[PDB]
Protein backbone atom coordinates (compact mmCIF):
# COMPACT_ATOMS: atom_id res chain seq x y z
CA UNK A 1 0.00 0.00 0.00
CA UNK A 2 0.94 3.33 -0.91
CA UNK A 3 1.07 5.55 2.66
CA UNK A 4 0.59 9.32 3.16
CA UNK A 5 1.55 10.72 6.54
CA UNK A 6 0.09 14.15 7.32
CA UNK A 7 2.01 16.17 10.45
CA UNK A 8 1.98 19.62 11.99
CA UNK A 9 4.83 19.19 13.85
CA UNK A 10 7.86 17.47 15.55
CA UNK A 11 7.33 14.10 13.23
CA UNK A 12 8.48 11.61 16.06
CA UNK A 13 5.29 9.32 15.15
CA UNK A 14 5.97 9.59 11.47
CA UNK A 15 10.07 8.57 12.37
CA UNK A 16 8.33 5.48 13.84
CA UNK A 17 6.56 4.88 10.56
CA UNK A 18 9.19 5.78 8.48
CA UNK A 19 11.29 2.85 10.08
CA UNK A 20 8.49 0.34 10.42
CA UNK A 21 7.82 0.28 6.65
CA UNK A 22 11.39 -0.23 5.89
CA UNK A 23 11.68 -3.85 7.53
CA UNK A 24 11.39 -6.28 5.89
CA UNK A 25 7.52 -7.68 4.93
CA UNK A 26 6.32 -4.49 5.36
CA UNK A 27 2.88 -3.81 3.10
CA UNK A 28 3.25 0.03 3.46
CA UNK A 29 5.44 2.25 1.71
CA UNK A 30 5.59 6.25 2.41
CA UNK A 31 5.58 7.92 -0.37
CA UNK A 32 4.60 11.63 0.77
CA UNK A 33 4.61 13.87 3.80
CA UNK A 34 2.29 16.40 3.99
CA UNK A 35 2.22 19.53 6.55
CA UNK A 36 -0.38 22.24 7.15
CA UNK A 37 2.56 24.14 8.78
CA UNK A 38 6.16 25.49 7.28
CA UNK A 39 9.62 25.02 8.89
CA UNK A 40 8.24 21.96 11.59
CA UNK A 41 11.03 19.08 12.39
CA UNK A 42 8.62 16.30 10.76
CA UNK A 43 9.30 17.75 7.36
CA UNK A 44 13.11 17.28 7.81
CA UNK A 45 12.81 13.63 9.33
CA UNK A 46 10.85 13.37 5.95
CA UNK A 47 13.48 14.95 3.61
CA UNK A 48 16.32 12.75 5.35
CA UNK A 49 13.94 9.63 4.89
CA UNK A 50 14.37 10.68 0.57
CA UNK A 51 10.59 10.87 0.54
CA UNK A 52 8.74 14.01 -1.08
CA UNK A 53 7.36 16.65 1.19
CA UNK A 54 4.72 19.34 0.21
CA UNK A 55 3.54 22.24 2.68
CA UNK A 56 -0.56 22.97 2.62
CA UNK A 57 -0.62 26.21 4.70
CA UNK A 58 -4.39 26.32 5.95
CA UNK A 59 -4.73 29.43 6.92
CA UNK A 60 -4.43 30.66 2.90
CA UNK A 61 -7.70 28.68 2.55
CA UNK A 62 -11.33 30.20 2.46
CA UNK A 63 -12.33 27.18 4.38
CA UNK A 64 -11.92 23.66 5.28
CA UNK A 65 -13.20 21.92 1.79
CA UNK A 66 -10.80 23.97 -0.17
CA UNK A 67 -7.96 23.00 1.83
CA UNK A 68 -8.77 19.83 2.68
CA UNK A 69 -9.26 19.54 -1.20
CA UNK A 70 -5.68 20.84 -1.96
CA UNK A 71 -4.50 17.89 0.14
CA UNK A 72 -6.45 15.33 -1.74
CA UNK A 73 -4.74 16.74 -4.98
CA UNK A 74 -1.41 15.70 -3.79
CA UNK A 75 -2.93 12.45 -2.21
CA UNK A 76 -3.91 11.88 -6.00
CA UNK A 77 -0.78 13.23 -7.56
CA UNK A 78 1.06 10.72 -5.17
CA UNK A 79 -1.66 7.18 -5.86
CA UNK A 80 -2.09 7.01 -2.38
CA UNK A 81 -3.61 4.13 -0.88
CA UNK A 82 -4.15 5.03 2.97
CA UNK A 83 -3.50 8.06 5.01
CA UNK A 84 -1.75 8.59 8.43
CA UNK A 85 -2.27 11.37 10.46
CA UNK A 86 0.56 11.73 12.79
CA UNK A 87 0.38 14.97 15.23
CA UNK A 88 -1.79 15.97 12.45
CA UNK A 89 -3.95 19.48 13.94
CA UNK A 90 -5.98 19.94 11.38
CA UNK A 91 -9.99 18.55 11.82
CA UNK A 92 -11.11 17.54 8.68
CA UNK A 93 -14.38 18.18 6.85
CA UNK A 94 -17.13 15.52 5.71
CA UNK A 95 -16.46 14.57 2.47
CA UNK A 96 -12.78 14.59 2.77
CA UNK A 97 -13.14 12.06 5.72
CA UNK A 98 -15.66 10.27 3.86
CA UNK A 99 -13.69 10.04 0.71
CA UNK A 100 -10.87 8.30 2.47
CA UNK A 101 -13.27 5.94 5.00
CA UNK A 102 -11.49 2.93 5.69
CA UNK A 103 -8.41 4.27 4.59
CA UNK A 104 -7.11 7.04 7.17
CA UNK A 105 -5.71 6.37 10.52
CA UNK A 106 -5.11 8.75 13.64
CA UNK A 107 -2.91 7.96 16.46
CA UNK A 108 -4.81 9.54 19.32
CA UNK A 109 -2.51 9.93 23.08
CA UNK A 110 -5.36 8.60 25.14
CA UNK A 111 -7.52 5.40 25.33
CA UNK A 112 -10.52 6.48 23.77
CA UNK A 113 -13.31 6.57 24.36
CA UNK A 114 -11.47 9.09 27.56
CA UNK A 115 -9.83 12.04 26.69
CA UNK A 116 -10.80 13.46 23.27
CA UNK A 117 -9.45 16.08 22.02
CA UNK A 118 -5.83 17.88 21.33
CA UNK A 119 -4.76 18.07 24.88
CA UNK A 120 -5.29 14.49 26.48
CA UNK A 121 -2.08 14.72 28.52
CA UNK A 122 -3.93 17.87 30.52
CA UNK A 123 -7.36 15.51 31.07
CA UNK A 124 -5.19 13.18 32.05
CA UNK A 125 -3.55 14.81 34.67
CA UNK A 126 -6.65 17.14 35.89
CA UNK A 127 -8.61 13.80 36.28
CA UNK A 128 -6.29 12.02 38.33
CA UNK A 129 -5.95 8.83 36.08
CA UNK A 130 -3.21 6.60 37.09
CA UNK A 131 -3.28 5.14 33.23
CA UNK A 132 -3.71 6.50 30.58
CA UNK A 133 -2.56 5.07 26.85
CA UNK A 134 -2.72 5.67 23.29
CA UNK A 135 -4.85 5.06 20.64
CA UNK A 136 -5.01 4.36 16.85
CA UNK A 137 -8.17 4.46 15.49
CA UNK A 138 -9.85 5.03 11.67
CA UNK A 139 -10.76 8.43 11.40
CA UNK A 140 -14.53 9.34 11.38
CA UNK A 141 -16.21 12.30 10.96
CA UNK A 142 -16.72 12.71 14.76
CA UNK A 143 -13.12 13.71 16.16
CA UNK A 144 -11.26 11.51 18.08
CA UNK A 145 -14.44 9.23 18.11
CA UNK A 146 -14.00 6.56 14.61
CA UNK A 147 -13.74 3.43 14.58
CA UNK A 148 -10.86 1.68 17.11
CA UNK A 149 -7.80 -0.48 16.07
CA UNK A 150 -5.33 -1.12 18.48
CA UNK A 151 -4.26 0.29 21.79
CA UNK A 152 -1.65 0.11 24.52
CA UNK A 153 -2.15 1.61 28.03
CA UNK A 154 0.60 3.44 29.87
CA UNK A 155 1.21 4.24 33.30
CA UNK A 156 0.96 8.14 35.31
CA UNK A 157 3.08 8.44 37.31
CA UNK A 158 2.92 10.82 40.78
CA UNK A 159 4.81 14.26 40.61
CA UNK A 160 4.50 13.70 35.94
CA UNK A 161 3.91 16.73 34.15
CA UNK A 162 2.30 17.05 30.21
CA UNK A 163 6.17 16.65 29.14
CA UNK A 164 6.61 13.14 31.30
CA UNK A 165 3.74 11.57 30.73
CA UNK A 166 3.81 12.65 27.02
CA UNK A 167 7.09 10.72 26.50
CA UNK A 168 6.13 7.86 27.82
CA UNK A 169 2.90 7.80 26.01
CA UNK A 170 4.93 8.63 22.61
CA UNK A 171 7.15 5.34 23.59
CA UNK A 172 3.96 3.19 22.94
CA UNK A 173 2.51 5.55 20.37
CA UNK A 174 6.28 4.36 18.31
CA UNK A 175 4.78 0.62 18.63
CA UNK A 176 1.14 0.68 18.06
CA UNK A 177 0.45 3.21 14.89
CA UNK A 178 3.36 1.19 12.98
CA UNK A 179 1.76 -2.21 14.12
CA UNK A 180 -2.18 -0.69 13.41
CA UNK A 181 -0.22 0.81 9.42
CA UNK A 182 0.83 -2.87 9.00
CA UNK A 183 -2.94 -4.36 9.74
CA UNK A 184 -4.53 -2.03 7.69
CA UNK A 185 -1.75 -2.21 4.48
CA UNK A 186 -1.83 -5.78 4.25
CA UNK A 187 -6.10 -5.96 4.57
CA UNK A 188 -5.64 -8.08 7.94
CA UNK A 189 -8.19 -5.05 9.22
CA UNK A 190 -10.69 -3.56 7.88
CA UNK A 191 -13.25 -1.01 8.30
CA UNK A 192 -16.62 -3.31 7.36
CA UNK A 193 -19.37 -2.23 5.64
CA UNK A 194 -21.26 -2.20 8.70
CA UNK A 195 -19.20 0.56 10.21
CA UNK A 196 -17.34 -2.21 12.16
CA UNK A 197 -13.74 -3.05 12.77
CA UNK A 198 -13.40 -6.44 10.81
CA UNK A 199 -10.00 -9.01 11.38
CA UNK A 200 -9.75 -10.99 8.60
N1 LIG B 1 -13.15 14.99 10.96
C1 LIG B 1 -12.03 14.58 11.58
N2 LIG B 1 -12.07 13.61 12.53
C2 LIG B 1 -10.65 13.22 13.19
O1 LIG B 1 -11.06 12.23 14.09
C3 LIG B 1 -9.47 13.76 12.88
C4 LIG B 1 -8.43 13.11 13.73
C5 LIG B 1 -8.35 14.17 14.88
C6 LIG B 1 -6.83 14.38 15.63
C7 LIG B 1 -7.27 14.78 17.05
C8 LIG B 1 -7.61 16.37 17.10
C9 LIG B 1 -8.67 17.01 18.01
C10 LIG B 1 -8.89 18.43 17.88
C11 LIG B 1 -8.11 19.21 16.87
C12 LIG B 1 -8.45 20.61 16.77
O2 LIG B 1 -9.29 21.09 17.50
N3 LIG B 1 -7.83 21.36 15.78
C13 LIG B 1 -8.18 22.81 15.55
C14 LIG B 1 -6.87 23.50 15.72
C15 LIG B 1 -6.26 23.32 17.11
C16 LIG B 1 -4.97 24.01 17.28
O3 LIG B 1 -4.42 24.66 16.38
O4 LIG B 1 -4.51 23.82 18.50
C17 LIG B 1 -8.91 23.00 14.15
O5 LIG B 1 -9.58 24.01 13.98
O6 LIG B 1 -8.79 22.06 13.15
C18 LIG B 1 -7.08 18.58 16.01
C19 LIG B 1 -6.84 17.19 16.14
C20 LIG B 1 -6.29 14.07 18.07
O7 LIG B 1 -6.90 14.69 19.41
O8 LIG B 1 -6.45 12.94 18.27
C21 LIG B 1 -4.87 14.66 18.25
F1 LIG B 1 -4.20 13.94 19.16
F2 LIG B 1 -4.40 14.51 17.02
F3 LIG B 1 -4.71 16.02 18.51
C22 LIG B 1 -9.60 14.79 11.83
N4 LIG B 1 -8.51 15.46 11.35
N5 LIG B 1 -10.93 15.08 11.24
Amino acid sequence: ARVAVLISGTGSNLQALIDSTREPNSSAQIDIVISNKAAVAGLDKAERAGIPTRVINHKLYKNRVEFDSAIDLVLEEFSIDIVCLAGFMRILSGPFVQKWNGKMLNIHPSLLPSFKGSNAHEQALETGVTVTGCTVHFVAEDVDAGQIILQEAVPVKRGDTVATLSERVKLAEHKIFPAALQLVASGTVQLGENGKICWV
